[PDB]
């Protein structure tokens, strides 16, 4: 039985794909709505890989899922590689 | 800055010592009471070491903290620690 | 008193750090050279975290440690640490 | 292809039953006999439940399989 806690973004996994896995598992998770809100607002960010997590934290609290997906969409892409270093 | 999510029982760490570290961080975590309750239900078990995690899950639901402490207490048995300042 | 069998990559532990812990324990393990060879061939992969393990297995046989680190790292990338005392 | 590394004695599992499961997986494990031998000397003890592991460690090196089974047998 796979726990939501076991869903962690892979080292080079696109954020969008991690989000799909996370929400698939979340839909199966036995937890109150309040806990699921904590899972989508906090756990999703905490279990992101170091590349995406840094980006997400800088967005600050209250970012929508859409905003998080926009923010990490470019990770591993040429724009991302080019901007550092 | 340490997240409750990152408090994980070391391979040779006495369960009671891990529980103390877990609750120390939990008290500092900024989450609702309902979320913290879920953390003691689920996250505390998830973050136990392999030797102990299997044992805890086999207890079934609703084990008291001392029953968990007892199930995973090692050289043992029950030990008592002074308060720290 | 850790065994090599106790060395497992944490869910957020950089693979490089895990490899360092693994080889530190390996150098102290009392096993034949053949068994230690097996430990770096198989045990190192088996005790990687689930997301990294899947990636490492998919590499096929004979990957170098460098190849394994690259595979379980993000965009940037290699990190660098001072030698310990 | 379950790994021998994942065969662990349950908290209420009779040691003899765990031994049976261990050796069934071991026969399927692809490793040299010397590695398999290290697995029976070390991994079998490492993956026993905590009380049994404590008992087996106290037995010291070189115990026969039947010594181990007597040591961890239930009542």
């Amino acid at each position: 039985p796979t726990s939501i806690l076991d869903i962690r973004q892979g080292p080079k996994e696109p954020f969008r794909d991690y989000v799909d896995r996370f929400y698939k598992t979340l839909r199966a998770e036995q937890a109150s709505q309040e806990v699921k809100n904590w899972m989508t607002e906090t756990l999703l960010v905490q279990n992101a890989n170091p590349d995406c997590k840094t980006i997400l934290k800088a967005l600050g609290p209250g970012a929508t899922l859409e905003e998080m997906m926009t923010a990490c969409q470019g990770v591993g892409g040429p724009g991302h590689k080019a901007r550092v270093l």
